[PDB]
């Protein structure tokens, strides 16, 4: 997955977490590092942050039930 091209409510896995459910983007201003980030949403709907430098990281669930694709939780 070259990711960006992702759908809204898409079940992706973040090889740091798992599962969670693609939300938009958001653009993020870091100290030294700044553009534009892809949003997770996650259990308790956790938010996460994504580069699109790592993007390659995150793959799509692409199991056959993506309604049916369980939700992992962030340690927030």
């Amino acid at each position: 997955r070259n990711l960006a091209e992702l759908h809204i409510g898409q079940p992706v896995v973040h090889l740091e977490h798992g599962v969670g459910r693609y939300a938009g983007m958001t653009t993020l201003e870091a100290g030294g590092i700044t553009g534009e980030y892809l949003m997770l949403t996650y259990a308790n709907d956790a938010k996460l942050y994504v580069p699109v430098s790592s993007l390659h990281l995150i793959s799509r669930y692409a199991g056959g039930a993506e309604e049916n694709a369980p939700l992992h939780k962030l340690g927030g």
